């Protein structure tokens, strides 16, 4: 058992000298009474992996009959609070909540839905579905079904099932047939067979899709991206382009979401928090590399320019270093 939630390029790793008891006691002393030692909280939680944080949570419950997340919510405020609670939340539960949050109210955050459902693996998606049910007592699919529609809805429902092929094997025969199908379902006909785009881009493994995009280019003499932009529109178009970019370079896709979250008028702290926390033990190092390659400046400096206080320090600790 390797964590489906832990990858090879994260910025946060297991603290080797970890002691749950010592950490829980330190956290308790830090929030206990008037004031809060935010510095102590930062020092500990950003320097422990999520798995260790879960052990601290368990220990804190045992020793104080208190839920660590509730004490954090009672003492902390703002972005710093949200970030800190995010850090102590199990990964599948964090994603499930982010998903609920993106569908909550009169509006839907299509970009957040796209981001999460396209970057999570089938295994993580199965975990997220289970967590969603546990926390909401409703399936993710039911919620998606009700807050979206059209082709966008159908593609999100296919991804939420976590049925994408996980095999390591590829089928050149299959890649050619699929590339022919995509060609025939789009460019080669008036209108588009949207369902066929959804089926192939959502159920074939990433490796398989990379072959299919090569064959497609051969058949059509155009990139799959060109076809998608010409045949589709709206959120559906955005979702399929997201799938293509993730197949080719997931860290660059996420580097781009971070970039938009930090630029313009007003930082999108929720996108920032989500990406920083959820990819910290997976590929934040690669996201850093891509961000710098694409924008010319490191993620570390982007954080430093648009954020401040304890919130900034925590993000910088998660970030891990400059590039
Ligand atoms: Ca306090
Ligand atoms: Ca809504
Ligand atoms: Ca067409
Ligand atoms: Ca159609
Ligand atoms: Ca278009």
């Amino acid at each position: 058992s390797a964590s489906i939630w832990v990858g090879h390029r994260g910025t946060v790793r297991d603290y080797p000298d970890f002691s749950p008891s010592v950490d829980a006691e330190a956290i308790q002393k830090a929030i206990r009474g008037i004031g809060t030692d935010e510095k102590m909280l930062i020092s500990i939680l950003t320097e422990r992996s999520n798995a260790q944080r879960q052990l601290i949570v368990k220990e804190y419950q045992a020793a104080y009959g208190k839920e660590l997340k509730d004490d954090l919510k009672g003492d902390l405020s703002g972005h710093f609070e949200h970030l800190m609670v995010a850090l102590v939340t199990p990964p599948a539960v964090f994603d499930a909540k982010q998903l609920k949050k993106s569908m909550k109210g009169a509006g839907t955050n299509e970009d957040a839905l796209i981001e999460i459902l396209t970057t999570r693996t089938s295994r993580q998606m199965k975990d997220i579905s289970q967590a969603y049910y546990t926390v909401y007592k409703k399936s993710l699919g039911d919620d998606i079904s009700s807050e979206t529609s059209g082709d966008f809805r159908k593609a999100l429902l296919t991804l939420a099932d976590g049925r994408r092929d996980e095999s390591l094997k590829v089928d050149e025969h299959l890649a050619k047939q699929d590339a022919q199908i995509l060609y025939k379902a789009g460019e080669n006909r008036w209108g588009t067979d949207e369902d066929k785009f959804t089926e192939i881009l959502c159920l074939r493994s990433f490796p398989q899709l990379k072959l299919t995009f090569d064959e497609y280019r051969n058949i059509s003499q155009k990139d799959i991206v060109d076809s998608i932009k010409g045949e589709l529109s709206g959120h559906f178009e955005d979702l399929l382009l997201a799938i293509v970019n993730c197949v080719r370079n997931t860290p660059a896709f996420l580097a781009e979401r971070l970039h938009r979250a930090l630029k313009g008028i007003g930082t999108d702290e929720f996108t920032l928090n989500r990406i920083m926390v959820s990819r910290s033990e997976i590929d934040l190092l690669d996201i850093r590399t891509e961000f710098k390659k694409h924008y010319g400046y490191s993620l570390y400096s982007a954080i430093k320019s648009d954020t401040s206080g304890d919130y900034e320090i925590t993000l910088l600790k998660i970030c891990g270093g400059d590039d």
